[PDB]
C-alpha cells in the first residue's frame, strides 16, 4: 500500500493531502485558487494517482503562500507514499504537445531532491491568470515544481520546448509531470 | 475493433484505406508515388498498424495533390478507427536515430487538431528524392503531418533534432510518427 | 524611551500609527492593502518593533495613495522615535536569502535623507501581486523605501543582487529593511 | 538465450566479457580503473544486463587502451548476444536527471552502426576524474560511445542537454545508453 | 543541548559526524581527501562548532561519494543540531578576504531549503587540487553547498565576489559559510 | 592594553602616531593637509579609536609625501596595537552609505597583508579636492589603503559599489575601513 495523509497548519495555511499512488484517478483540489485547482486536478488524474486537497490561506494577500504550503505538503505526501522506493521504475518521462506548446518532464525518484526549470518563456515572469476569484501568476509554476521536488526528495526536470499561450504552457508542464510521475512510479518487474 | 475503411474521390485523385489500429504490420501501399509508398509503409509498419492504401492521382502535374488526399484519407482513417478513444494511452512519444539524423514525434490523440513541425533543415523546403517514377519534394512532409493531425484530429508534434540527408530526415520523422501513434494507440491498463 | 505615535489624515487616507523601537515583534498591520499588510508586518517583525498600523484610504482608486501616505506617516513615526539618536550604531545592514532572491539593505540612521534602490528586474516595474482584494503592483516598492528615508530622515540603501519571484523579491527587500535598521538603532556600548 | 562470452587479446590488453541481456543487474566490473569500472557498472546495472569485466591493460601509459579494447569487446559482446534481433522491441531511449545534469540517449538496435555524441560541454574535452588509482579523463566519453555502436554494430545517439558537473555528466549520459538499451532489448509482443 | 551525532551508510561511504553548534572550535575531520579535511576543518573551526567528521568512501574512482555522502550527513547534522530553531539570530553572513579573493556567503536557518552559488571563475569547472593523497576537483564546491543546504534544510547564498587562486577562492568560501552559520546560529536576545 | 606610539623620521616627512584600539574616539589629526585630517579623523572616530596624528611633511612639492608616511606609521601602529592578535572577531566589514554612495570594507586582520581596493569611479584617478590650504587629490585613496595595509600587515578589501561625489565616495570608504577594523578588532567570546 502507497498511500499518505499529509497534515500542514501553518500561519498562513491549512493544507490536507490524501494520496494514493496507485490510483484511477479519482481527484478533488480545492486550495481557493481555482486555477491551481485546476493544475493540481490536471497533475492527480494524468499522474493516475488519488489526490484529495483540502486548502485555506491568506488569499487576501495573493496565492502564493497557499500554492507554496500546498505543493511544499503534496510533496511531502508523495515522498511518505513513496517508502523505500523499491522494485519500482525509478525513472519516468513524458512529453505533453497542448496546441503550440510541447513540455517535457524527466524525474529520478530515488535520485538527490533536485529541481530544473527550463525554457518557460520570459512573458509568464509577469503573467496573471485571472478568472471571477483569486488569480493565478505563472511566475509560481517554477516554485511549485522547487517545493514540489524538494519535499518529495527527488529529481524532476521540467521544460518547455516551445510554446505560447499561458495556460497552454502551465498546464502542459503540470501534465508533464503527472505522466512523467506516474511512468516512474509503477512498479518494475525487472527490478 | 478498431478499423476504418474510407473511400475519398476528388477531381484530382482517388483513394482507399484500409485500416487497422490493433495489426501485425501487414502493410501494402502503392499510390503513384514509390518514395511516398515507402514512407507510408514504414509508418503502417512502424505504428504495428494494418493498412493497405489504394491511391491513383494527377501525378502529371506532380505527387503534391495525391500526397495530400491521401494523408488526408489516412487522417480520417485513423479519427474514425480511434472511435470514442475511451481507455487508451492518449499519449506517446518515439525517437528515431536514422545514422547522422535524429527525429522526434509527440502525440496528443485526445488533444485539439494542431501540428507543429519544427527542426528540419533548410534545404529541405527545395529537394527532391527523385527515382525512374514520380519524384517526392521533401517541402510536402510538413504538409503530410499537418493534413493527418487535421483530419486525425489530434495533437501532433514533428521535431527533427539534427539531420543531413534527406531521405534519413524524412523517414526518420515518418517512423517517429509512426511509433508515438502506436504508443498513443495502445489500451492504458489503469485509464 | 523610544516610542512614537503618528496620526495623518488627508484627503486620500486616514492614518494611525503607533511605533516602539525597542520591542518584541508584536505588529499589527491593516491598511486595505493585504500584501502591503503582509510586507509591513515582515518589516516591523525583522525589525523587531512593536507597531501597530490602522489606514484606510481611496483603495478604488488603488493603493498608491494608502500606500505612500502610510510609508509617510511610518517614516516619520520612525524619525520621532530616533529622537536625538545618542549612542546608537547608527549603521547597520542585512542580507535577506529568500529562496532564488538575495536582497540586501544598508542605513546610516544619522546620516542625510536620502534612498537610492537598485537591482530591481525590470519586470517589477509593471507586476500585480493580486489575490482577493486590493492589488499590490511592485513598482510601488522603491517609491515605499523613498517616503521612509525622506520622513525619517535617514540615508538607506536598498539593492537586490538577483532574483526572479516578484513576491520573494519584495518581501526580502522589506525584511533587508527591517534588520537593517534593527541593527543601526541598537544602543552601541562604545558610543 | 541472449548471452555472449567475449575474450579480446591484444598488445595492449587482456579483456573477458559475460554478458546475459535479460539479467537482474549482477555486475561486477574490474578493468584497472575504477571510475571506469563505475560507469560500466552503472551501464550494465541501469540496463538490467549480467554482466561480468574482468580487464588487465596498459594503464601505466593510461586508461585510453583499455578503456577502448573493453569498450570494444562490450560492443562486440552486446551484439553477438542480440542474434537475429527479432521480435525485439529495436527502439529505445532514455532521460536521465542527475542533479544539475540531464542526459539523453536514443538507441535502433536494428539500423545501421552510427553514433553521434552532442551537447557534452567543453571543458569535458580536457577533464579528468582522479582519484587515489588510475584516472579518468572525460574526453574518453564519446570514444567509448562510439567504440559500442560500432562494435554492437546500432545507432547510438548520446545528448547532454545541460550540465556542469562532469561525474553527473558522464554517469547520466552511461545510465541513458543503458535504459535506452533496456527498452530496446526488450522483446515486443506485436513484433 | 543542540548537538547531532549523524551516521550514514551507503554502497560508496561510511560516515560518522558529531556535531555541537555551541563548541569552541574542536575540529577533527578524516574522509580520506585531506584538501576536503582542510576545507570542512575550515568550515567546523570559522563557525565554532566542535566537529568530528570519520569517512572512509571510494576514493579509487575519485572523492565525488565520500565529499557529498559527508556533506549530506554534515547537513542532516545541522539541521538536527539546530532543532526548533527557536530564539536565534536565524539570519547570518560574512565576507572572507583571501590575498586577493573575496567571497560573501549569506544563509536564512529557517528559510526554505536553497542553494545560489554565484561568481566563482569559470576554471573552477575544471580544476583539480592535487597533493600527495586524493585529489579535489573544484567543480564540487557548488556540490558540498547544495548537498549541506538541501539537507540541513536551509537557504544559503553562496558568492564569489573576485578572485584568481582556486585554494583561496575555495577556501574563502567554506569560511564565509562557516561564519555566516556562526552568526546565524548564535541566540538572539531579543527573538 | 592594546596601544601603540610609533615616531616616523624621513627626509620627506616627520610623524608622530599615538594609537589606543579600546578607545572612545578621541581623535585629533594634523598632517598639513585638512582633507586628509578630516578623512583620518573620521577613521579614528567611526573606529572607536583613540588616535593622535602629528605629522609635518614636503607638501610645498604636494600632499603624497606625507599622506603615505603618515599612512605607513599608522599601519605600522595598527600592527603593533594589535599584538598577538588572540581573542579577537578578526574578520570585520561595514557598508556606509553617504548620500549617492555607497561603500563597504571587508578586514581580515590575521590574514596575509593584502589589498584589494575596488570599483571607485574613473575621475577620482585625477579628482582634486581643493580648500584654503593643501589639497588632497583623490587617486591617493588606493595609495592610503594599500600603505595601511602592508604596514598593518593585514587583508583589507576597499568597494566602491557605486557613487558620484568625490567627497562622499572617499569618506565612505575610509569610514568604511573605520568600521570594518572596529568590528575586526573587537573581543570575540567565544576565540
Ligand atoms: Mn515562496
Ligand atoms: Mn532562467
Ligand atoms: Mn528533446
Ligand atoms: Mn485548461
Ligand atoms: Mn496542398
Ligand atoms: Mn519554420
Ligand atoms: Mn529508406
Ligand atoms: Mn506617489
Ligand atoms: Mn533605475
Ligand atoms: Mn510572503
Ligand atoms: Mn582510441
Ligand atoms: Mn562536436
Ligand atoms: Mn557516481
Ligand atoms: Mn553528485
Ligand atoms: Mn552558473
Ligand atoms: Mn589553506
Ligand atoms: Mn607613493
Ligand atoms: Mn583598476
Ligand atoms: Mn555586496
Ligand atoms: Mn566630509
Amino acid at each position: 500500500s502507497r498511500r499518505a495523509r499529509i497534515e500542514r497548519r501553518t500561519r498562513e495555511s491549512d493544507i490536507v493531502i490524501e494520496l494514493d499512488l496507485d490510483g484511477t484517478g479519482q481527484v478533488a483540489v480545492d486550495t481557493g485558487v481555482p486555477f491551481y485547482d485546476h493544475m493540481l486536478t490536471a497533475l492527480g488524474s494524468h499522474a493516475s494517482f488519488d489526490l484529495t486537497v483540502r486548502a485555506t490561506g491568506d488569499v487576501e494577500i495573493e496565492a502564493h503562500h497557499t500554492i507554496e504550503d500546498t505543493a511544499i505538503a503534496l510533496g511531502t505526501a508523495l515522498g511518505q507514499a513513496l517508502g523505500d522506493k523499491r522494485g519500482i521504475r525509478r525513472f519516468g518521462d513524458a512529453f505533453i504537445p497542448m496546441d503550440e506548446t510541447l513540455a517535457h518532464a524527466a524525474v529520478d525518484l530515488s535520485g538527490r531532491p533536485y529541481c530544473v526549470h527550463t525554457g518557460e518563456p520570459d512573458h509568464l515572469q509577469h503573467t496573471t491568470i485571472a478568472g471571477s476569484s483569486v488569480p493565478y501568476h505563472t511566475v509560481i509554476n517554477r516554485h511549485v515544481f522547487e517545493s514540489l521536488a524538494a519535499n518529495a526528495r527527488i529529481a524532476l526536470h521540467v521544460r518547455v520546448l516551445y510554446g505560447r499561450d499561458p495556460h497552454h504552457i502551465t498546464e502542459a508542464q503540470y501534465k508533464a509531470v503527472a505522466r512523467a510521475l506516474r511512468q516512474a512510479v509503477e512498479p518494475d518487474p525487472r527490478v
